[PDB]
């Protein structure tokens, strides 16, 4: 499906210390055309990590919806002893960047659509029985200016840490499930109404309640007490009450008492009609 010889490199994206992901041409008829894919490779295929690898193509393979990244193929190089995963370009990249860098395109209605179809991604995920862990911003990539897809880059294996989207009792006792992914979506959904901008990132904030001086496992045993007793990120500038309600309503200690994401999906596409 994706011989060596015709995979043409054209740019570098991103690099961690698990695998780095690379823009390239694949260009059967030797034409210098071909279509754009995006290709991840391991840095270091050890027993573990190609594990982690070739699971992360079964999950991939089986995932095929509007609002998830689109997988294409395999390609296997040196001789067929390097493994590499081959997926569809999107262009604009993350959606934490694109918010940053493209602004000027970006409206509360638009921030609602892609807060639409996150929901119906994530209720697409939970028909396959598969928790994501990792949904915040930088994990939701932008196809076009009408079209995200939720994904999980996981190049690497305080500003950086991912605890500041996970739900008390994944912090606590480390019990993921869609229910902590909804908590999670809370969190998106703060993201998206901040417009990623600088000193209000739920890391930025977070660590402004509990002191920017702690460090290490100080900051973990902070949160955890500020999340038990209803310590919250704060609305953000401009966003309206109905929409932190559902923020406010995604975060809840209590497991089940939070909305669905068929219940999320229906509420926020219609209130998007209204202001439509
Ligand atoms: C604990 C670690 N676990 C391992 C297993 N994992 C499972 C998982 C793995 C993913 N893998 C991706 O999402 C992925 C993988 C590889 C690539 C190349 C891409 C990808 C695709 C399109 C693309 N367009 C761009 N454009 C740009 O960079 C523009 C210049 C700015 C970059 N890319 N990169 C996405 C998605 C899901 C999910 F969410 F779908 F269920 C789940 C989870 C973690």
């Amino acid at each position: 499906q994706f011989e060596e010889r015709h995979l043409k490199f054209l740019q570098q994206l991103g690099k961690g210390n698990f695998g780095s992901v690379e823009m390239c041409r694949y260009d059967p008829l030797q034409d210098n055309t071909g279509e754009v894919v995006a290709v991840k490779k391991l840095q270091h295929s050890t027993e573990e990590h190609l594990r982690d690898f070739e699971r992360e193509i079964e999950i991939l393979k089986s995932l095929q919806h509007d609002n998830i990244v689109k997988y294409k193929g395999v390609c296997y190089s040196a001789g067929r002893r390097n493994l590499k995963l081959i997926m569809e370009y999107l262009p604009y990249g993350s959606l934490r960047d694109y918010l940053q860098k493209h602004k000027e395109r970006i409206d509360h209605i638009k921030l609602l659509q892609y807060t639409s179809q996150i929901c119906k991604g994530m209720e697409y995920l939970g028909t396959k029985r598969y928790i994501h862990r990792d949904l915040a911003t930088r994990n939701i990539l932008v196809e076009n200016e009408n079209r995200v897809k939720i994904g999980d880059f996981g190049l690497t294996k305080p500003g950086e840490s991912p605890i500041f989207w996970y739900a008390p009792e994944s912090l606590t006792e480390s019990k993921f499930s869609v229910a902590s992914d909804v908590w999670s979506f809370g969190v998106v959904l703060y993201e998206l109404f901040t417009y990623i901008e600088k000193s209000k990132s739920p890391p930025a904030e977070f660590m402004r309640m509990i002191g920017n001086d702690k460090q290490g496992q100080m900051i973990v045993f902070h949160l955890i007490e500020l999340l038990k007793n209803n310590g919250r990120l704060p609305r953000p500038d401009g966003c309206p009450d109905e929409i932190y309600m559902i923020m406010t309503e995604c975060w809840n200690n209590n497991v089940n008492q939070r909305p669905s994401f068929r219940d999320l999906a229906l509420r926020v596409d219609q209130i998007r009609d209204n202001m439509a």
